[PDB]
């Protein structure tokens, strides 16, 4: 028994919605392509219940999907099947606006008008960047995007794919991107956000050697000259590190290890490397629209390793 | 494993999606310990949306309400019928004939008004209270649901039910009985026309089901009509279907060119063997019908008197 029970209702009702509307799906055939219409279409529910199935739910709520089609692709492209997918919202209330799944596969965020305009005006040509890169990207995995009505206010929200692991704890964060540097009121939370000054100030180093880096500037390369093509800028790159010896301080799960198939933004250290750690990295905050922003942020994370 | 939804008429397709959306719905729904009387006034509404989007069997714009869904819930328990089974003989695929019979032969759609929904509502309480004092056991109608479809702005009220006939033994001949009444000829030369009284007593057909299936039958039909009659209702009739065991046997075998009289009480619940010594082995089903509404007290009184008269 499902019974959408979460943290806030809003919760609630994202819950009963993913898993509506995957259900509607899986009575929606898989085209042999998706058309433009797929595109421009639209699911919409209007809930009206009256002393009925009122535990958990509000009695009064709206739910939207935008281009369900288009994202049902998607998710399959990134290779994740519709029914994990429900899972992991549905199973147990997401949990910290900024969320995750209770698994901590899926990134669930809170955005704006401005930002669904945003995604659609690029969703043809990012859909077709998926594809042609066969769902190896360091860009954003947006799996579906939905606007919940819950007492007459509207809410809009976008799940992804995480960059960090379900289950390998991040110890350090960097945000690069002038200068910007951390406050010293970031500075004192618990896992602060360093942006990129903070970071060279530091002098860490990540060594994936060679052969890893050869192919992941390759897909850096790729992303940020699709999104210069698109003249989109102001996105940056987040990078997350894990020390497995930190970590240490009947089936066992071992020190360091994880499921490229689902940490897919994962790179282990390097043999010649100070610590055993393992990164996480990828581009967020791609929906805020130049050419030149390309140059300088390859640049800049071209000089790490 | 992919329910389309396709029908004839977009009523259909919103009316088997919707049986899909709510018995599915219900799925996440504890089952209560006993019914409160907030369930008898509750309702399920939904409204859809769709915009360049599964436009293939569902019209883009709907809307879908279901009442009291507890009840009907508890009601299909304690008819024996299993709401998986329920949401499959109206979905896997689309019901025939408004009035209209799932695929499987099973469930009966028929329907109804506004004021029929009402009537249904203020009785549904005392309704319910008879189906579980007689443990599901009786003549009267066996509602399993009550909904109302818009499509193209209109609303349909629809009830479900179960089939007085078998979902496999064939109806050979039938009748509706309650002054005097007959079937037009225009009625009379139809495929499988709706005999009145008058052609019954005329014709003079009886039906052998003997002593003990006539005793507990008459038990039942007391009961029922009683409890109507307390309900102040009246027009109500006796649906009777008459299916010849032989006749089945030749016309089985007639497509072949080109067991027998056995059913399922759990499943015919309106059903009825011929007694051993029978000129010929019949099966009947019987059962009240039309109870969404000159005395009713003498209504109950004669009805039953008359029905007497028709069985050994
Ligand atoms: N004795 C009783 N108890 C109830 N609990 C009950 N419930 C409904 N009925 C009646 O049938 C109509 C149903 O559609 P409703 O009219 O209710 O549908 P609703 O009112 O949402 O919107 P509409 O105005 O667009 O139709 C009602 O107007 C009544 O005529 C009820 N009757
Ligand atoms: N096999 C079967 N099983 C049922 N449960 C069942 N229930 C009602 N019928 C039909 O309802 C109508 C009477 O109901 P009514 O609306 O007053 O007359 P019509 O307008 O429809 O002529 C008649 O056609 C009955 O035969 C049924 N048939």
């Amino acid at each position: 028994v499902k019974l959408f029970r979460a943290s806030e209702p809003i919760l609630s009702v994202l819950m009963w919605g993913v898993n509506h509307t995957i259900n509607e799906l899986s009575n929606v055939p898989v085209p042999v392509m998706l058309m433009p219409d797929d595109f421009k279409a639209y699911s919409k529910i209007k809930v009206d219940n009256h002393l009925f199935n009122k535990e958990n739910l509000p009695s009064r709520f709206k739910f939207k999907e935008y281009c369900p089609m288009v994202f049902r692709n998607l998710r399959e492209r990134f290779g994740i099947d519709d029914q994990d997918y429900q899972n992991s919202v549905t199973r147990s209330a997401p949990i910290n606006r900024f969320l995750t799944t209770y698994d901590r596969r899926f990134v669930i965020k809170t955005v704006s008008s401005e930002d669904v305009a945003e995604m659609h005006n690029i969703l043809k040509k990012y859909h077709q960047f998926i594809v042609e890169c066969h769902g190896n990207t360091l860009l954003p995995q947006f799996l579906g995007m939905y606007r919940l009505t819950v007492d007459g206010v509207e809410t809009y929200m976008v799940v992804m794919r995480n960059v960090f692991s379900h289950r390998l704890t991040v110890h350090r964060k960097y945000d690069l991107k002038v200068a910007r540097e951390a406050s010293d009121k970031e500075k004192a939370k618990d896992l602060p956000t360093f942006k990129d000054n903070d970071f060279l100030n530091e002098g860490q180093k990540l060594h994936v050697g060679e052969e890893s880096k050869k192919n992941f500037l390759e897909k850096l390369k790729r992303d940020v000259e699709f999104l210069a093509q698109l003249k989109i800028m102001d996105y940056s790159l987040l990078v997350g590190i894990h020390d497995v010896d930190r970590a240490e301080q009947p089936r066992f799960f071992g020190p360091g290890e994880f499921d490229p198939s689902v940490d897919v933004y994962a790179m282990k250290s390097h043999e010649s490397s100070p610590k055993k750690e393992v990164y996480f990295m990828a581009i967020i905050d791609i929906l805020t629209p130049p050419e030149q922003y390309s140059k300088r942020f390859n640049e800049f994370m071209s000089n790490i390793l």
